[PDB]
């Protein structure tokens, strides 16, 4: 079965650590890729959910909403709580609301690289990237319709086709597209989606290969994605009870649209054996809207202490009435970016060489016009008798709303060189890069602008050695920066923030057996992190200092023809080293403990035959929900079954139907709190039936 020796003998290939096709041992980083196969048989809904058994990342931490694909890798989140996402090596960069998706059916590959690699990336979060690869025209014909119903009224279908339009594979192709239709788990709320993704693969002569990469979603309806205190939650609320898993306490008229268009190439010539040519680009346009009205804490929480509303109740009330606030939000981003590379091979004596030099350039402007509403904008909502009703999003009187209305500008150009020098079994990898990162921002509403000019240099280096029995221990060391976006009191851009991280590790990758084993320590820490100005003044400051250290290990290995296995364990210690407030404390959303095993049979001989069962759990540690460590939240087992039947029996080899089953004894749990005003429910067990059938 496809998946099989995917997980264990495909997904030894990479590209995102090195940039160079470069295998899973002679990495000096811990990387991690899921193949189609694997995303075929689990039927992931996002990204996210297909990194569940991969250690050092936090898939779930904003529950059951889907809006974003948001990863925390290693405790770090990214500048701006923005995505930290590449297409096919390149950026989705995005900006506040406008953040790009790509659903997991386009999907070929996921690769994702844990620490710094500012190296080959340029600007980036501490805690790593996630780099999806599209999928490709194949050059042996697929003709595909697939099927999708359950829970929640779920419904979807989709098709993938390629094929060759020549006769010697010169112009071969892929058209791929899907519409779904589901209720969310909150009640009122659904999710639309629509995508197709053309693309076309043109190849010359055998050196050569020009590949059309577009991909275009329009998304009526994105969900749920609202804030829910922690009384009625983690805590019972002071009647005892909890607020239901589904509850909404936004308005009934709350809406939130999302529409991408993009537009690329990735290109590849061979001069010699020699030299290699790569270039990627593409070219994409974000539209997203939303007229919103989320929760903001009970009356009680002190974050509500300047709420009239709140104020004018008995306060006894005021542990179980809502505060709610709104934001009417309409924003365009606009992105361009290319990445030119040139490949040397060469050899000095005994010394084979892989030098790596490239142009990496990136112009992003997202066109932001939105409203907020401040305290006091919106009734209040009780909790013991929630009334959900429409909501005026245009009646927005200067007495409780203002406007937000901003134009941002990113830029970034960046050179890079690389060198993979071999000795024997010894391998090093030395790399630098320098980065001219410019940003502005034109307040329209105030007339003001703001921008700020950086200049870093980052550069990794590592060592691996090859033992011939698989067993390939390595250690390194790599950079990473990320420039800011706020303010300081003086009316300047803080300086960037740096990431500095130490690794040492194990890769057993056999040539012979089909497994593969990980295990690694280290020690990332944030450096100049923003933090409270030990001051009255509502201003921030600079210096601040996070620091991760860690063990994560994985493995993936069938154990026969019918039985396969993948697992991870993940022990994370963060904390703020040095902060003029939490100091001390850890990071709101960081378990310490994450663990996570799947295994799979298949009856391949007897009455059965071509049935496939498989059962996998994921256990997250507890957390904290505040940066001030003040409440924690919950750890919880989370347990999934899967039922699949190869159709060869009835006549179609191919093709074949699958029963899912996530969170299978519907446990109830909240998933996390960035703060006691910020909670979310965890996702209600799911059952989906799909039907995938290959002509
Ligand atoms: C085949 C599944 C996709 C079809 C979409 C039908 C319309 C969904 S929405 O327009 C109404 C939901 O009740
Ligand atoms: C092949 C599946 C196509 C089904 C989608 C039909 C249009 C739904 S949406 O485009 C308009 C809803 O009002
Ligand atoms: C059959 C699935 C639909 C494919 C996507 C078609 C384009 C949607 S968006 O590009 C324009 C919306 O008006
Ligand atoms: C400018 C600071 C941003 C404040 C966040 C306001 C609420 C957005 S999110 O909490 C709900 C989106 O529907
Ligand atoms: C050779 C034995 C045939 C058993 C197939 C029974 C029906 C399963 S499939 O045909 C429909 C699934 O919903
Ligand atoms: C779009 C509506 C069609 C839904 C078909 C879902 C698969 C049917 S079979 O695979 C399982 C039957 O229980
Ligand atoms: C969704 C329509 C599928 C088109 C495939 C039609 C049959 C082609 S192949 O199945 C046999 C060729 O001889």
């Amino acid at each position: 079965s496809a998946w099989g020796p995917a997980a264990t003998i495909a997904a030894r290939q990479s590209a995102t650590g090195t940039k160079t096709d470069t295998p899973i041992q002679k990495v000096p980083q811990s990387i991690s890729v899921v193949t189609a196969e694997e995303m075929a048989l689990h039927q992931p809904k996002s990204v996210k959910e297909a990194l569940s058994y991969t250690p050092g990342v936090s898939v779930g931490t904003r529950g059951a909403s889907n809006t974003y694909d948001h990863l925390i890798i290693r405790g770090f989140a990214a500048e701006g709580q923005s995505q930290n996402n590449y297409l096919n090596g390149l950026k989705l960069q995005g900006n506040f609301y406008n953040d790009a998706v790509i659903d997991p059916y386009m999907l070929e590959r996921a690769e994702i690289m844990r620490g710094p690699v500012s190296v080959l990336y340029g600007k980036s979060s501490p805690g790593g990237l996630l780099n999806m690869v599209s999928k490709r025209p194949t050059t042996e014909p697929l003709k595909e319709v697939q099927f999708k119903a359950g829970t929640d009224s779920l419904f979807q279908t989709g098709f993938d086709f390629s094929d060759s339009l020549d006769d010697d594979g010169v112009y071969s192709y892929r058209l791929t597209g899907l519409a779904r239709s589901a209720n969310a788990q909150q009640k009122g709320s659904e999710e639309q989606r629509y995508a197709i993704a053309p693309a076309f693969t043109w190849r010359p002569d055998d050196k050569t290969n020009f590949t059309f990469l577009s991909y275009f979603q329009n998304e009526p309806e994105t969900g749920y994605y609202g804030w829910l205190p922690k009384e009625g939650t983690v805590e019972p609320l002071p009647n005892g009870k909890r607020l239901p898993t589904d509850f909404n306490e936004g308005a009934k008229n709350n809406t939130y649209s999302r529409n991408e268009k993009m537009v690329g190439y990735s290109f590849d010539h061979e001069f010699n054996d020699t030299f290699t040519v790569r270039q990627n680009l593409r070219f994409a346009e974000n539209k997203t809207s939303q007229n919103s009205v989320y929760g903001y804490g009970v009356c009680s929480d002190p974050a509500n202490a300047y709420s009239k509303q709140c104020a004018a109740l008995a306060p006894a009330d005021k542990g179980h009435y809502l505060a709610r606030k709104y934001v009417v939000d309409d924003e365009k981003l606009q992105n361009f970016s290319v990445d030119t590379q040139l490949q040397s091979k060469f050899a000095t004596g005994d010394i084979d060489h892989t030098l790596l030099t490239g142009v990496d350039f990136m112009r992003m402007r997202n066109d932001i016009n939105a409203w907020f509403g401040y305290d006091d904008s919106v009734p209040l909502l009780n909790l013991y008798n929630p009334v959900n009703t429409d909501f005026d999003f245009n009646a927005k009187d200067p007495a409780n709303s203002g406007p937000y209305r901003i134009l941002n500008k990113q830029k970034q150009t960046g050179v890079y060189v690389q060198d993979q020098a071999q000795w024997d079994k010894v391998l090093v990898t030395l790399g630098g890069r320098y980065d001219w990162a410019d940003q502005e921002s034109l307040n329209r509403v105030a007339g003001t602008t703001d921008k700020r000019d950086d200049k870093q240099f980052t550069w990794r280096g590592g060592v691996n050695y090859l033992f011939d029995n698989g067993v390939t221990p390595y250690f390194s060391y790599s950079e990473s920066f990320e420039p800011s976006s706020q303010v300081g009191k003086d009316g300047n851009i803080f300086a960037p923030s740096k990431g500095k991280q130490y690794e040492v590790g194990v890769k057993y990758v056999p040539e012979d057996r089909p497994i593969v084993v990980t295990g690694a320590v280290y020690n990332l820490t944030k450096t100049n992190n923003l933090m409270a100005d030990p001051e009255g003044s509502f201003f921030s400051v600079e210096g601040g200092e996070i620091r991760a250290r860690g063990v994560e290990i994985e493995a993936k290995r069938p154990l026969s023809a019918s039985v396969n296995v993948v697992g991870s364990y993940t022990y994370t210690d963060a904390e703020y080293t040095t902060d003029t407030t939490y100091k001390g404390n850890t990071p709101a959303q960081v378990p310490k403990h994450m663990a996570s095993l799947w295994a799979d049979y298949t009856f391949f001989d007897g009455p059965l035959s071509g049935l496939t069962l498989g059962t996998g759990g994921r256990y997250t540690g507890s957390s904290y929900g505040d940066p001030a460590n003040s409440f924690k939240v919950g750890s919880y087992t989370v347990v999934d079954a899967l039922v699949r039947y190869d159709l060869a029996r009835v006549g179609m080899a191919g093709s074949n139907v699958a029963l899912h089953v996530n969170n299978l004894f519907d446990r109830e749990y909240v998933a996390s709190c960035f703060n006691t005003y910020g909670c979310f429910w965890g996702a209600e067990r799911q059952v989906v039936a799909t039907a995938t059938f290959r002509f």
